[PDB]
C-alpha cells in the first residue's frame, strides 16, 4: 500500500520500486525515472547477474519499511491481482493474469511479510510459472524456469 | 486420470506410459510407438538394468502431471482396479485380478500421488505378489520378488 512508489519513462508507466526491509530495490532492466523526488538523488549499486539494483533508506522515511521474513512453507499466498500457490518449490497463478509493465510487485505472507519480487514468467496453456529473486540465510538466489519471458 | 496415454501396435493394447514430475516413462518390453502425435517424436534414454525409458516433457503439457513423494508408510494404496495392501516391504492385491498387457498403470495415494509403477506380478494361490519400481532419494530401485512373471 505505502510502501511502493511509481517509476515513469516518458510519461508511460514502466514499473514500480519496492521499499522492504532497510533497502530500496528495483529491477534492473526497467528504465526510467523514479516519482519521488528526495528518492531520484540517490546513488545505486549494480550486478547483473541478479538484475537487482539497490540503495539505503534515507533516515526520515525509515518509518515506511514492511517486515520481511525468510520461512516459505507450503501453501497458498496472495498478491494484488488474486492468489498464488507455492509447492514443489515453484510459484503459478492463473493463466492470464498479469500484464507487461507489472513487475516489481510484491508477494506478501499471511500476517503481511514480505518474501519475494517478481520479474516475468514464463506462459504454457492453462498455468504459468513465475520467475522470482528470493532470499534465504545471508544469500539471494535467483529463480527461473525454461522459456521465461519478462514483463 | 488426464496423465495416462495408450501406447499402440497394428491396432491392440500393449501398455501404458505415464508422465509423473518432469518426465515420460514407459517399460522397456512393451513394443510400439505412442498415440499422441507430439511425444512420439521425442528422443529417449534406455537402461536394460531397470527396465525404464525416459524423456523430457515439452513445455506446453506441464500442467497434466501428477505429484510424486517418497514416503512410504504401512496403509493402503488405490489403483485402477481396487485397493492395494503395503506391509513387510511388499506390494499384495486380491488374486484374480489384472490381465497381460495392463502395465503400467500408477500407485496412488491418500492424497493422489504417484509411488510406483507396477511391471508384472508373481502366481500364488490367495494372494498376488507384485514386482514394481519405485524410487528414494536420488536413486531409482527394482523389486522382484521369486517366481515373478511378465505382464
Amino acid at each position: 500500500n505505502d510502501c511502493i512508489f511509481e517509476v515513469k519513462h516518458e510519461g508511460k508507466v514502466m514499473g514500480y520500486a519496492c521499499l522492504v526491509g532497510d533497502k530500496v530495490m528495483k529491477p534492473a532492466h526497467v528504465k526510467g525515472t523514479i516519482d519521488n523526488a528526495d528518492l531520484a538523488k540517490l546513488a545505486f549499486k549494480r550486478s547483473s547477474k541478479y538484475d537487482l539494483e539497490c540503495a539505503q533508506i534515507p533516515v526520515h522515511m525509515k518509518s515506511d519499511a514492511s517486515k520481511f521474513t525468510h520461512e516459505k512453507p507450503e501453501g497458498y499466498y496472495n498478491w494484488h491481482h488474486g492468489a498464488v500457490q507455492y509447492s514443489g518449490g515453484r510459484f503459478t497463478i492463473p493463466t492470464g493474469a498479469g500484464k507487461p509493465g507489472d513487475s516489481g510487485r510484491p508477494i506478501f505472507d499471511n500476517k503481511g511479510r514480505v518474501v519475494a519480487i517478481v520479474l516475468g514468467g514464463a506462459n504454457e496453456g492453462a498455468r504459468t510459472a513465475l520467475s522470482v529473486v528470493t532470499w534465504n540465510k545471508d544469500i539471494v538466489t535467483k529463480i527461473t524456469p525454461e522459456g521465461a519471458e519478462e514483463w
